[PDB]
């Protein structure tokens, strides 16, 4: 009669693939410890060891991966779309085996655009405008074209400015109604190609210049 002997946990290293928009608690196919006698490892329970992100948890019964807190592909903890977590199996004979679970992460468009440069000069004696350019940190299929506007701003601020588009990534902000030399705030709204939305408040000095770039000192 059969008795429950030791696990042959090969391969060392395993992989799964996941997608960024994954709901909290969702479960999918997972890491295994192996048990050749029974050709199945049905007593054998699972925990996680070290994790860079804290996004997933491992379903103890089955060794399945499940979401715990929501993902990002735009984070610095990914490289070439991949991260890894370390895994342990626990046996009621007083035994263990160990391994790695890699997690390949498909981007979806979820991040909005941001502004690299929010501080801008308008040299009034030769210029009416300054350019406003953005970036979006999803894939290049998942960002531009951007749709800019003065949407979020006030009816007083809208009476001093006009905004117009100039590229897939850019627009140009212009003064109206002879405003005086000085410094000013402008809220922009920007959406990306699927309508992901960002708010951002610009710094706009309108001044007198030599270089036509920065203000006379």
């Amino acid at each position: 009669e059969d008795q429950d002997e030791g696990p042959e946990c090969n391969p060392p290293i395993q992989t799964v693939r996941m997608k960024e928009n994954a709901e909290v608690g969702t479960t999918s196919n997972g890491y295994k410890a192996y048990d050749p006698e029974t050709r199945s490892s049905s007593g054998i329970r699972y925990k996680k060891l070290t994790d860079p992100t804290g996004w997933v948890t491992i379903d103890e019964n089955t060794g399945s991966i499940k979401v715990f807190r929501s993902l990002d592909r735009e984070a610095e903890t990914i490289k070439n779309g991949i991260y890894n977590i370390t895994v342990l199996a626990s046996d009621q004979g007083g035994r263990t085996c160990t391994g790695t679970l890699g997690i390949i992460l498909q981007d979806v468009n979820d991040n909005s655009p941001f502004i690299p440069k929010k501080t801008v000069i308008i040299c009034k004696p030769t210029m009416s405008s300054a350019e406003i350019v953005a970036v979006d940190p999803d894939e290049p299929i998942h960002g531009p074209p951007f749709d800019f506007s003065l949407e979020s701003s006030t009816s007083e601020v809208q009476r001093m400015w006009r905004l117009k588009a100039i590229n897939d990534t850019a627009a140009r902000l212009s003064y109206q109604n002879d405003p005086p030399f000085g410094s000013y705030v402008v809220p922009i709204t920007v959406r990306d190609r699927l309508g992901m939305s960002s708010v951002t408040s610009l710094d706009v000095t309108l001044c007198d210049c030599i270089t036509e770039n920065d203000c006379t000192h």
